[PDB]
């Protein structure tokens, strides 16, 4: 199409509200605006993606420091089904993301490149910086390539090296059968193995993860149970922690990664599709984990102060219920309001590692498309 013609500008308004209970509320504005160029004709095409951000309280982006900004961009080469931003970017992947757990994901300044020649193959590679962000500067590379070359089925492998603190791979699959016209088989699994690399400035770290889902879909209804386990003395670790999707126990508040932590979520969700109500859906889950906090090296420079002595038995749990509504008609048509309670407690002197709280969370999401 080229340039101007293939160019999209989208702004997407952000109200966030997140209340805290400690055994302080925070409601916060955000805007995102994005606009894609085209790319110029021929072989080889030319374009532009650029992005600015700003939210207001109503280098620590927003939520706890009354005001934020951010703004870039990235030169776009596109050839043979490749493409290649140079520049301000976001990014999703499995050894990185801005994460989705906060109101302004974190960008990254670097080189990306991903291949589509094969549909069914996702490659990409890449080099960027990042500072410091949510809750000097970091420099990581991935090589990783996602497959599916399956019906029901879909692979990935991944790595990274974020200098001087770790290599890190991560493998995956997942599977979908169908059985009846209302009844369906969703088997999973997720791995991460973690070293520490260079300088090794969080200390060592040698820690294997995973999670295994089990997922029951029938009509509407669906039930999910999840298995995980990390194994090592530090616990599970990644850039931008929260709401992660690699993780099947990423919870609302905890995400059940503690170091040689065992745990299990029961999940069920619900879509008020056929009973009338297309767009709201619900969900409540139930997560159970334990460690022994006395295994930690308390002279660890990253994790030390996981260590207990009095921690042995600690154990901790969360019970999660999410639901949202996006209006899909009207004036308000894509508005998304979404609600989100957590309840957190532990036990065993989990509590010398972690808090018992009860948080509550408010999201109302409009996307605008300008052109
Ligand atoms: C960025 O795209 C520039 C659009 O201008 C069209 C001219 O085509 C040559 C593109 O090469 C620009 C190299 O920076
Ligand atoms: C397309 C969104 C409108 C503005 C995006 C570009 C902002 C320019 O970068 C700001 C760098 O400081
Ligand atoms: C932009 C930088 C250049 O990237 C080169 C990508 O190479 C293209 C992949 O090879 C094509 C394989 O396709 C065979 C059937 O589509
Ligand atoms: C080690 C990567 C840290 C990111 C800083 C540089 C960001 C922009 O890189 C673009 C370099 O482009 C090379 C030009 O190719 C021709
Ligand atoms: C399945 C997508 C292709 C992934 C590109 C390579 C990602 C980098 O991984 C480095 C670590 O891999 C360990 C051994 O890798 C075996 C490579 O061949 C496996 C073929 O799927
Ligand atoms: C669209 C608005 C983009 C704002 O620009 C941003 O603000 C500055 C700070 O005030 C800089 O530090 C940068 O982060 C810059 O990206």
């Amino acid at each position: 199409e080229g340039f101007i013609e293939g160019s999209s500008l989208q702004l997407l308004t952000r109200n966030y509200y997140f209340n805290h209970d400690r055994r302080s509320k925070e409601w916060a504005q955000g805007f995102i605006a994005t606009f894609q160029s085209g790319y110029t004709p021929g072989v080889v095409g030319f374009g532009v993606d650029a992005y600015g951000m700003l939210g207001l309280k109503l280098y620590e982006s927003g939520k706890a420091p009354d005001e934020f900004s951010s703004g870039g961009a990235a030169l776009k080469i596109r050839a043979f089904d490749t493409e290649l931003k140079l520049g301000d970017q976001f990014l999703s992947n499995p050894v990185v993301a801005g994460g989705e757990s906060r109101m302004l994901p974190q960008t990254f300044r670097g080189v990306s490149l991903t291949n589509n020649s094969f549909e069914d193959l996702t490659l990409t590679a890449g080099q960027v910086s990042f500072t410091k962000y949510y809750n000097d500067s970091h420099h990581l590379s991935w090589l990783g390539g996602t497959w599916g070359g399956i019906e029901g089925f879909t692979s990935s492998l991944y790595a990274a090296e974020l200098q001087n603190v770790w290599k890190q791979y991560y493998a995956d699959v997942d599977y979908t059968y169908e059985i009846d016209d209302n009844w369906s088989l969703n088997p999973g699994a997720h791995y991460y193995k973690t070293v520490d690399s260079g300088d090794s400035l969080l200390g060592r770290i040698d820690n294997n993860t995973y999670s295994l889902h089990f997922a029951v879909g029938y009509r509407q209804h669906t039930v999910t149970a999840v298995l995980q386990k990390v194994n090592g003395n530090t616990p599970f670790d990644y850039i931008n922690q929260g709401d992660s999707i690699f993780l099947d126990n990423s919870q609302q508040y905890s995400d059940f990664n503690g170091p040689n932590e065992k745990s299990w979520k029961l999940q069920y969700d619900y879509d008020f599709v056929a009973l009338g109500v297309p767009g709201l859906s619900a969900s409540a889950s139930y997560s159970r984990g334990k460690l022994d906090l006395t295994r930690v090296d308390p002279d660890s420079p990253g994790y030390g102060g996981w260590y207990s002595a009095d921690g042995k038995n600690a154990k901790h749990w969360e019970r999660d219920l999410d639901l949202q509504y996006v209006v899909q008609g009207g004036p308000a048509k894509d508005l998304s309001l979404r609600l989100r309670w957590a309840t957190h407690r532990g036990t065993g002197g989990y509590s010398a590692v972690d808090n018992d709280i009860d948080e509550y969370r408010v999201i109302v999401d409009y996307p605008i498309d300008v052109f």
